[PDB]
């Protein structure tokens, strides 16, 4: 029965380069989590150092459609990160699976896609690798995007990445290729290899089938755009006619962190029934860790 921490391990569920993914169930909560594993004997102290400074970003963002850290754990050899686990997996999945969202079901998630990477934007921090292994789906259907301020070395993609592959405007394009996945189910550029593929994101035409509405091949024109410089901004996109369709009285505008509710009383009497100080209780909700405390905290509500 492997632990770590405070969290029973299940099975792996991703891996690439430096990190690998493991769905666990946190045992005082019984909640399934996904922990990031990362050997930090497998890194020079410049990578270490890069290590650090991104795990400090992902705790500045909250938002609902961005995938939360819950506890950090650090020993000697090892890093883990313990992050809401996604249960639907994959939206690029879905999509082969079941085939294009129909434009309301689209539009849902897409707003919510859009005001994640806007969050985001407005904190000075760019994904710049949005593809379809980190944008996944949660038991709700809502997106939960992974691996916001992360550099590539620590993530488990030619059809996604801007044609001049640091700023937003990466964003933007990828945002793009990914509403044209939802809409359609299909890629906008395909290739029978990655020269071909290349060849035609450079080239930049990408067809509208039958079913796809004006205003949508409209606002996919704000974002598919070679020249970085002409594609819209997010703040921009965000009052395009497609995007707030059915939203009238509820245009999407930027997301406003809530207040974190840190004096629930019912989950910290809880927590002392698990043996808990009141003191580290306080202390840690306060001073907002990001530790066996905390993580319960949230993960109790
Ligand atoms: Br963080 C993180 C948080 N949530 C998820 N959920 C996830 C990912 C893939 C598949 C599924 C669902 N299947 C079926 C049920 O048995 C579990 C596996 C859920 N993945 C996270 N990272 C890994 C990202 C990833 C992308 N392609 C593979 N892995």
């Amino acid at each position: 029965q492997p632990h770590i921490g405070n969290y029973r391990l299940l099975k792996t569920i991703g891996k690439g380069n430096f990190a690998k993914v493991k769905l666990a169930r946190h045992i005082l909560t019984g909640r399934e989590v996904a922990i990031k594993i990362i050997d930090k004997t497998q890194l020079n102290p410049t990578s270490l150092q890069k290590l650090f400074r991104e795990v400090r970003i992902m705790k500045i963002l909250n938002h609902p459609n961005i995938v939360k850290l819950f506890e950090v754990i650090e020993t000697e050899k090892t890093l883990y990160l313990i992050m809401e686990y996604a249960s639907g997996g994959e939206v690029f999945d879905y999509l082969v699976a079941h085939g294009r969202m129909k434009e309301k079901e689209a539009r849902s998630k897409f707003r919510q896609i859009v005001s994640a990477v806007q969050y985001c934007h407005q904190k000075r921090i760019v994904h710049r690798d949005l593809k379809a292994e980190n944008l996944l789906l949660d038991a709700d259907m809502n997106i939960k995007i992974a691996d916001f301020g992360f550099s590539n070395e620590f993530t488990v993609s030619p059809p996604y990445a801007a044609p001049e592959l640091d700023g937003p405007e990466v964003d933007v394009w990828s945002l793009g290729v990914i509403l044209y996945t939802l809409v359609s189910g299909s890629l906008p550029f395909d290739g029978q290899n990655l020269k071909e593929l290349r060849e035609r994101v450079l080239r930049g035409k990408y067809r509208i089938p039958f079913y796809m509405s004006t205003d949508c091949e409209n606002l996919l024109k704000r974002f598919l755009v070679l020249n970085p410089i002409k594609r819209g901004t997010l703040e921009q996109i965000m009052k395009d006619r497609w995007i707030n369709a059915g939203h009238e009285e509820d245009e999407l505008k930027p997301f406003v962190e809530p207040e974190l509710d840190i004096s629930d009383q019912k989950r910290i009497d809880i927590m002392v029934g698990m043996g808990y100080s009141q003191e580290e209780i306080q202390e840690s909700l306060s001073k907002m860790k990001y530790d066996e405390i905390t993580a319960t905290y949230l993960l109790l509500g």
